[PDB]
């Protein structure tokens, strides 16, 4: 049970999650 972009960056459409450390979707 990691984050959401842990290896995948699901912003692209809804796969993210309540854990954003990556830093290739503007999330919020
Ligand atoms: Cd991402
Ligand atoms: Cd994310
Ligand atoms: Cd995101």
């Amino acid at each position: 049970p990691g984050p959401c972009c842990n290896d995948k960056c699901v912003c692209q459409e809804g796969g993210c999650k309540a854990g954003c450390q990556c830093t290739s979707c503007r999330c919020s």
